[PDB]
């Protein structure tokens, strides 16, 4: 009865706040978990990705290191003390993990991807065949309006466009958590007060992680990843609309834009879910309730 | 006549048409010529609109030229619809916009102010073709471009769209840029209660003008946008002009877009600083609208 | 014996290089996949196991590749190869099935087994084998060299600027280029030199077997603003040039393959000159004695006696 | 004679170019104007006044025109060539073309053997002249391999946008590119003929000429082939074919795409220059060369 996912992620503090949020609700039954490179290098995201897991109780998670850079253009959790990895990641690719679970799992798959999409881009690609087995791709990634790393182009994107195209053109549900609403997500200096009096070992490493990140005047820190876990959680914490997005891979100075035909001025069939707003409070209070799993 | 030396490029257009109307009942300007580009329409129809204007607003005294046919590198895509407006008395000048604007650089003492409103067509040609002329050149204040989203692509506004390639040679220039895009523009509504009030002021161009505002909005109304009322854009660079503290604006570095798969003619604002980049322009992000309309109506008292 | 991948998308060419591979015993064909491009992918599938079908090598494993290009929609070889993809002589029906997986599956799979660098030929488009290097990093070491058939120096045979192939494909085949591995490039400054004249198909012919035969027919199919004398022979150039490099000239330079340009997408950019920075990353032949291409065909066609 | 407006960026083979225009009254030189590549735009608005001081045809009206391409960023060393004794038309070199267009009774033939940029202006900024412009003969482009990147000739390379403006415009285009301009090598004897011809001009053309991958047998003379298919036309195979300048590309910026295979819908826009009687083209220049005894 859980919601079968493939978490795909670069973790990264935010990717590894999702995580935690992931594995404390059991509405979600997290299949594997591999890793993308952009946070960090490749070595590095999977390194983190065995930690979390240690840390949290779940080596019984597959895990699969992925991609090494983006598919055509060149190429992590300070703070807290962490746990060293006591387990191994499977023998195989990212690739290969994603296609073995979308093969022998019995309905359709939700992948949420929350680094770069090279990975994503690669199982679509490659496995055309099993596209009927993923229901919807979840991201973090893009920006209707400006971008963090370029003037136009939010990072997730900017590292890989050509894998971001790949998921939008693919003919698969995508679902965007970008800039638009992650920046809303903001966790006030109040809310790590909160996550850390929870009393767990678990909520201690948030609030630290959260602590650590600490012009464009925020009031708090935003948490970009954990929206994509969220939406699946509480859709009704969001505020979204169905619209074509399309990604440039071409421009002079707009690689990597996310371009969103908000106002229906292209011939162009909507292929995403775009959130552009959040009940902030209500994500904190997801947050800190979910916490409260790792007591 | 210490008055501000302007060159005032437009595609009209209505709301060109109503920048018409605002410059010339404004004596701190000194509209030194008119030309046309086309965007809003064919060249011969926005030619033939500036000269219908002058000919309204009795200034046939303004030297006129018609500019260029197409965008530099690209094709093509009344223009006063609602109010009957006066056939032209009067003939444009024998010669070319660039020629013209060229011919007014050269001979002003100082510094000249140019305003462009439809495509950047005319003002990249004069910028390319007469770099000796740069010194005579003040600032160029356009209306085009949009920090946000675009209102003909997903990306871009209309003006910077029809000619990216004339947008960025003026944003590359050297020459400081002042843009009024739909950021500011879009804020700078003219309800009905305000239509209402310009058409009390009860002189012809007063009523012109209303009807005008009428037109639009009856037949162009942006029912996905939401809007209050219709966004007039061209009167913004007048108005800045007239008066710079009705509204706010950020001095930020801007690139146009000429070859993106979906971004062409998107103008790219480093708002948050995040290029290398030199600023080259003023940004225009906020309007006070009720001050802008009195604006408008102050000045259309000038045609009791 | 030189282990090999083919990946291609038969094709009557592809489909020669196929016989002429399986007659080379100093090359050991571990697996056959199917690319798109010159037909569907279907199609191309099929046309690889009714060649191996008539070739009496069904212990060869095939599999079926990716269905479109990476970024960018099929488009067809449609009526320059006819209907079914090797339209002319009767073939067999498939006696044997694909392997159930993915080309990118079963390359992978030979890599990893392989105790020696295997050689990949591709002679389709390249999106099967820019899968393989982009999922698989860690057999990059695994692979020797890729010798495809693509690309121009000069002129295009499908846009004024680029080859069919690369056309099809760009984003795979820069993939490819970019990708630090070793490549040999058959483009069509050799490959229209490689002509089968009027001739030469007669030899074939002559030789007087089944095989030989279908080749024959095959030539024929494909009989003049080029103003060629016969018709040139694309694909086999990547074998002939693993059996007999003496056959060719060639130069190392650097090769580009433009993905974004308005004229100019799929074509590949040589630096014949030297006038960018850039490392060579490809070997392009730029010549071939085509009497001795020729020879070596009609002298392998006799492996089917 | 053949009214015509030379524009140019000299450089040795602009200047010889110019020599071979002014020795032929076949043509009637209405004005010269400088654009930059070859050098700075002071530096191909002097060289343009130092031959015309050279040649005695200081009559010849003279502009300096763009100082740099429209979108992008930016010179006869060897003889003792004369300081200019005359200036330069006080106007630009797109004012003096339009002027002369304006005042021509028939079509103007205009030859660039620079960037494009100037005769781009030119074409933008008058549509209402481009019945006054009967074609514009190009030295830019190759159908092969470029001289400056792999796919990009140098003239086009500098300005890519001017370039296909020009092409664009539908104003007929003639293009002399690397494919024959290659094959208009002077060699070695032949600059012997040329210093044996025994006037100034003669002697200052071969001390030009005078001063590796490519295999050249001897020295591609490429700006003065305009000049001589408009004298002899006859002397050079072309065809009609669609040509489109890359102006996005990756690798490819500054590449002339000739659609020589017919492979686009595109109606043919130019006339491409694909071979030249070597021989014959030498035969020319020594013949025109005689002018100056
Ligand atoms: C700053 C903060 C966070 C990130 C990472 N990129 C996405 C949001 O842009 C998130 O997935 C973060 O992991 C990147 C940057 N540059
Ligand atoms: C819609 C609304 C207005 C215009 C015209 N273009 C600018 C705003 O885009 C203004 O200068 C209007 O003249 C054009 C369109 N297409
Ligand atoms: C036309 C179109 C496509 C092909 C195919 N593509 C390459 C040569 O361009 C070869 O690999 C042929 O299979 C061949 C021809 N003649
Ligand atoms: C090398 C580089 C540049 C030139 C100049 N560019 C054009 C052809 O390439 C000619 O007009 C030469 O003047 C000539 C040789
Ligand atoms: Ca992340
Ligand atoms: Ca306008
Ligand atoms: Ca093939
Ligand atoms: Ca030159």
């Amino acid at each position: 009865s859980a919601l079968p996912i493939l978490l795909d992620c670069d973790p990264g503090h935010d990717d590894a706040i999702a995580i935690v949020l992931a594995l404390a609700s059991p509405e979600l039954d997290v299949k594997a978990i591999t890793s993308s490179a952009g946070n960090q290098t490749p070595e590095k995201t999977l390194r983190n990705v065995l930690r979390m897991l240690t840390l949290l109780n779940r080596t019984d998670i597959p895990v699969a290191g992925g991609a090494v850079k983006p598919l055509m253009r060149e190429l992590g959790l300070d703070g807290p003390a962490l746990p060293e990895p006591t387990f191994a990641p499977q023998n195989c690719t990212a690739v290969e993990l994603m296609a073995k679970t979308l093969r022998e799992s019995a309905e359709p798959v939700t992948i949420v991807s929350t680094g770069p999409q090279t990975n994503v881009a690669l199982l679509l690609n490659s496995h055309p065949e099993l596209h009927s087995k993923i229901a919807r791709i979840v991201i973090m990634g893009g920006a209707m309006g400006l971008g963090n790393w370029t003037p136009a182009a939010e990072f997730n994107i900017y590292v890989d466009p050509e894998a971001a195209e790949i998921v939008f053109q693919s003919g698969i549900p995508v679902v965007m958590a970008g800039l638009d609403v992650t920046h809303k997500a903001q966790i006030h200096v109040e809310d790590t007060e909160r996550f850390r009096a929870i009393g767990n070992p678990v909520s201690t490493i948030v609030a630290e992680l959260l602590d650590f990140f600490l012009k464009w005047g925020f009031v708090g820190a935003p948490l970009h990843d954990p929206c994509t876990i969220a939406w699946l959680l509480k859709p009704e914490l969001f505020t979204s609309v169905e619209r074509w997005v399309g990604v440039e891979t071409q421009g002079k100075y707009t690689q990597g834009m996310t371009v969103v035909d908000y106002y229906y001025l292209t011939g162009n069939k909507p292929n995403a879910t775009v959130m552009v707003d959040v009940d902030r409070q209500g994500f904190v209070d997801l947050l800190a309730d979910r916490l409260k799993f790792y007591a």
